[PDB]
């Protein structure tokens, strides 16, 4: 009577609970609100970052982007990644409007379709406030909220459905990623960068010459933005079994190492590049660095591994920040070095360092990785990495040109059209600037003449 | 062996907690952790929506309140709404100092009554920051501890007890109140009314003529505070089922949809009625407001109606902040506005949207709303929001004019007493001023002349 | 099959999580994410007391004691500890790098050793930041990370071993320490006691004479640490019974009740010492000094007497308090005020109150306090809190002297060595000096002269 497809079975007639244990459920609820939280950290974490006045304030986008993701999954972002009717490019839009979402074992068969929708939903949060973060620069308003829901539902679910759907080709592939590295920071990172090549500014006098690697708006942005997030990866990571079994706190055991390795070789290097001085912004970056690199490996590696989930993304993302330098772009690659390079470097390695014995703490199956001289798990590895960001990359591409050929729609304003944040008898005035005073968003404004 | 009552049964013969499921047991408790939270974001809230300068900092009060509340739970507030022996309006001394609460079934059989006192003491406290915010204007803060102490006693605990308790008349008319919208929302909002008719300042500049309707003094505490709501709402609303079952997860979908909602109509609304402004303030206030809306439908309704209860408190609660500027009052209007009139109508909307199928998610039995043709059921909500109303509204009249007339206990000098920020040979002389870095609270002094 | 040593048994032949309760493992893992944030509680909360501008943000040096310490507890940190082969003073290296760290029943049998180690390494971090907190005026950076790995080592971990280690000499004893007073507060308040008589700066002009009590540096800084310390002891206390027995939520209310009386005491004492002002300052400390005295106890002593709990210990160290004006020193002192006396003060009175019925509510076995005319009770607490006191003054201060005299390990220069916050042709010039804009840590210079 429990039928495993629609709701699961009627309510009247069978306890839909019974299907699966109350503590499995328990800590996926638990960790739902966790990642909730990992949305303000980006926006502080990316607001303090910043070597530019952005107009928008990203600590407040980010309540924007929890709105417009919660909609959207709502709409069809769920749908288009977990309905059970999938085709190994997508799902369907049999869950539109969350329609017949309850009591069914989801994907992941430890939780029902509900729960699995408020656990997920919040990973598409979070990468929604990354992209507003990566594009935030002179940003117009509603054309981002329109580009949010556009892109979380032709980049995202795409190849979050490749990489967690019922039918998703990675995951018949046999590639391996834990919690979302490649639908999360891999996909937001290279989304970044196509923001970053078309949309950024060009000769950007903060990313040209011999300027200040480091040139933070708040530190304490960063700081507070860096604390939230650590403390919600505990259950963007430890949620990802689906279960309350002891792989789930495996998993925080190696989140919290790469995590505290990571934040120390990234001041460590910045130490050497220096000459001797201590990175208070390294420090935090390194952090998120081994965050990111631990995301799809968290649940497969032995912990002495996930030292080198710190260690190598940590060096790697503080290089990959110095071709700010080179291109002279700034905005959008923060957002690309630290989840883009970070996530394809930790998806790399965990084709490395996959262990069968790690997966079987839960009984989970898998054929592992070098570690199981399992060797083409590399090259698993490497096919979901360059799917990801070839279409990630392609299709943000394509979504912002099509979106700047249109005045209404166009994300950005171009220099020539663009004023001087004014406020709409023959003079015109000022309308001044704080964003800790001021009611409303400093847009853009096109010129009238 | 298990009594039932008192204590539940003796530690030596017995062990009290095999009468309950261990996960319902640890979602409860760490519900009860996250509203915690959400008293400092009440103050956060609340302090940087100000459009004038309180002298009483509002993140520090919310820790004064936790601290107020909490011992007042103790001493006799769990007793009066959570006692076994109740009579219809309120519940007993008999669990005075917490006596004999252990392991009994609480009125919500699947936790223990120690339990329900943690999870049931953190609303009381949300609820006494939400009344200091909103009579925190040139607030005295000894009558102010005194007043919440009473408040508490008097006004909270018997509206809990009809909602909430063993014989409550709420409870038996077959009234629905799933997480407390008439407790803390709605009770709280029209005693915010009575503190903005009586003590409120009158004619007051920043509601007076067409001045700013927002004016914040903080956006980034808005925002935070905000963040800090939202994330225990999961707790607020998720744990109001008692249990671990999947009608706990289906109530945060609903929380978190009716956020995002809420906050984009409020957002709408003003983009409207500004012609083409976004508005900062506006989109938390709007979340706020579907927060509130969805409280006492959460776990009843189904979710594609939770938008509606984003929808509709947004647009209502926003033109009912306009009615600051008719009554040219400023003081208590944002907690009247945003908790009773949110209150209201959220409550009002339960009997329209409430389910049976959704209740029967974990077993609950109810006869539903207009959604299960149960036309009364509308007819009940009215009931216990005019009760509500009236005895939050009355109540709380006749204790600030009672502390008025008293002169040690008056909570805010007439201004014909009242001087100027100043501090304890022949020349006085001012303690400035700002809040950041003064270690005593600035408190009103009344002219000794 | 089940071997109870190494990894616990083979995951391929047996499942390792059939040994525990999974609602138990789920409240221990959310009490562990809990505990984590609690760091930058206690970095917050000391950045905003200080009465004098600390060049190292405590609020970034929270995150900086994150990693250090989480290295640590990797290296060998765990295994001296809660290795399962010890010796009455200390464990082993047999888990050296969590090697073998999985499946069987930790010392705490209820759970894992792999979550009791991520667990029991968040009480580590706690007490690493709260020793840079103490030691932080001054400090060099490198030289500070080097004491803190060393500290942990041989303070923190044999005082930790002795309390909660299978062999620990305190355990066998008798003596009670329900979550870790001696070893997170007592130890690092007289350690901090330690760094002030050797190190501190003597006749400093904020101790001598009639300066203010309290003069902040940030009173939104104190307050935001508070809310996270509170926060967070719902998982330190709460978790410390480690299973989801009601027991947990007792301790939850004895842990809000001890911080709310203690909070309400500490301002009463200085609305009568100051003549009738409010203390905001003084709230805060106050509710951290209930919150660690109801610590060794909170899973012992009846509900009633959590109270004494708040009232005592916020007396007794708001007059510790005062000895800064004795002794002329600041630095490091309020860390021994609040932790070193409102650990013992606690230890003390848990040998008063502690009861039997209190530890029987999930089965524990205790002979009791006082409260069970277990007399010598009380001097197993004196004999525990008179040796953690002792090693961590002692081996404290020998590690500070040691590293003084190393010119390249020097935590804090001698002053006729230090140079005036400066910067790396025949001028030289500032560096100012804003931590909210600085990225580099304002490090202390060596004169080169
Ligand atoms: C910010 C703007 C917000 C716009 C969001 C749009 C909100 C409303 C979307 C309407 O969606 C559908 O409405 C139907 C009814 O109107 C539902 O059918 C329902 O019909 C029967 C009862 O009405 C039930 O038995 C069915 O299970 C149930 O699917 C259906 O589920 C739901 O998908
Ligand atoms: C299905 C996709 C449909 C669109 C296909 C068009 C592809 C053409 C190749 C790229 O063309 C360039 O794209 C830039 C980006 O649009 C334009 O820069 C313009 O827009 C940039 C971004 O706003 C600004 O930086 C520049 O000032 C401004 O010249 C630029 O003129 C245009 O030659
Ligand atoms: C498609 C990818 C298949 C490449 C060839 O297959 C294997 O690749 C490894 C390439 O590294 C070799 O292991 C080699 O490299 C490993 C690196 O860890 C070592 O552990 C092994 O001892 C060493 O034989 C291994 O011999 C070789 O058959
Ligand atoms: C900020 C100011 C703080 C003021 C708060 C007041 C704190 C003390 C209140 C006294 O409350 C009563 O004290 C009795 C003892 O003194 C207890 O009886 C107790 O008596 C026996 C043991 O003493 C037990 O078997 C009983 O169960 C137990 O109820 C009783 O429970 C408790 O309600
Ligand atoms: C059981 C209840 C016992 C009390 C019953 C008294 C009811 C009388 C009806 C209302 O009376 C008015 O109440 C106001 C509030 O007390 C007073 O305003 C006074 O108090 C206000 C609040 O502080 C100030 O705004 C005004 O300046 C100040 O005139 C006002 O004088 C008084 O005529
Ligand atoms: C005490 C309150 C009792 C009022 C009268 O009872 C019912 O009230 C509804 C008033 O709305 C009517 O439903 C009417 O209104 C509903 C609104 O949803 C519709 O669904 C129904 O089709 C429509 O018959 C219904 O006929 C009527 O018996
Ligand atoms: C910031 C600087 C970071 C420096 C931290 C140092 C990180 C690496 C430490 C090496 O530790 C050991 O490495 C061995 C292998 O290299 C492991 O043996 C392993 O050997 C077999 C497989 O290699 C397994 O069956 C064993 O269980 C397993 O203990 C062993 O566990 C582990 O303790
Ligand atoms: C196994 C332990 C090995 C070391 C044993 C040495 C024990 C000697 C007893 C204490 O000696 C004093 O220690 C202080 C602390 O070292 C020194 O103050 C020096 O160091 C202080 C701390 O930096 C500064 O405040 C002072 O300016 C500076 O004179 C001081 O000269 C020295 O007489
Ligand atoms: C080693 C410590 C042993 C000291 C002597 O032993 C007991 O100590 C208590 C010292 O207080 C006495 O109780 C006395 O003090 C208690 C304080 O609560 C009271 O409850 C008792 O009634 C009262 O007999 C008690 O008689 C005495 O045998």
């Amino acid at each position: 009577q429990f039928t495993g497809t629609g709701t699961g079975g009627d309510v009247f007639k069978v306890d839909l609970n019974e299907q699966f244990d109350r503590a499995d459920m328990v800590w996926i609820g638990t960790a739902s609100v966790l990642v909730w939280i990992m949305i303000p950290g980006v926006g502080l974490l990316y607001s303090g970052i910043s070597r530019k006045k952005h107009a928008l304030s990203l600590m407040w986008a980010a309540l924007m982007a929890a709105c417009v993701a919660a909609f959207q999954w709502f709409w069809w972002g769920y749908s288009l990644v977990f309905a059970h009717n999938g085709s190994v490019f997508l799902g369907t839009l049999q869950n539109f409007c969350l329609k017949d979402v309850l009591g069914a074992p989801s994907i992941v068969k430890t939780v029902p379709d509900i729960l699995f929708c408020l656990y997920q939903g919040m990973f598409a949060a979070v990468t929604a406030i990354l992209m507003a973060g990566a594009g935030c620069e002179r940003a117009r308003l509603g054309p981002m909220m329109v580009f949010l829901f556009i892109w979380l539902t032709v980049v995202y679910c795409p190849i979050a459905y490749w990489t967690w759907g019922g039918n998703g080709w990675l995951v018949s592939l046999g590639a391996l990623d834990f919690a979302g590295g490649g639908p999360v920071h891999e996909n937001s990172g290279f989304a970044a960068l196509a923001y970053s090549l078309w949309l950024g500014k060009r000769h950007d006098p903060v990313a040209k010459g011999k300027v200040p690697k480091y040139k933070p708006h708040s530190v304490s942005s960063i700081v507070m933005g860096t604390i939230f997030l650590w403390f919600g990866w505990y259950g963007f990571n430890g949620g990802s079994t689906g279960n309350s079994s002891m792989r789930s706190w495996y998993a925080c055991v190696n989140t919290n190492l790469a995590a505290a390795t990571g934040g120390l070789t990234w001041m460590l290097v910045d130490w050497f590049r220096t000459g001797g001085k201590w990175s208070t912004v390294g420090l935090c970056m390194g952090a998120i660095a081994g965050l990111v690199g631990i995301t799809p490996a968290a649940g497969y590696v032995p912990v002495y591994t996930s030292v080198i989930f710190g260690i190598v993304p940590a060096i790697i993302c503080n290089f990959a920040v110095d071709l700010k330098d080179l291109l002279q772009i700034d905005d959008g690659m923060d957002v690309w070095a630290l989840h883009g390079v970070g996530g394809f470097v930790g998806n790399f390695m965990t084709g490395l360092f996959a262990a069968d014995y790690v997966a079987m703490i839960d009984g989970t199956e898998i054929d592992g990785g070098w570690m199981n001289h399992h060797w083409k798990q590399l090259g698993y590895q490497l096919a979901g990495s360059c799917a990801v960001a070839a279409w990630s990359f392609t299709v943000t591409s394509i979504i912002l040109l099509a979106m700047d050929r249109i005045p209404f729609l166009r994300i950005r304003l171009h220099e020539d059209e663009e004023m001087l944040g004014t406020d709409l008898g023959e003079y015109a005035y000022y309308a001044d600037d704080d964003p800790e005073t001021n009611p409303y968003v400093l847009e853009p404004i096109r010129d009238t003449t």
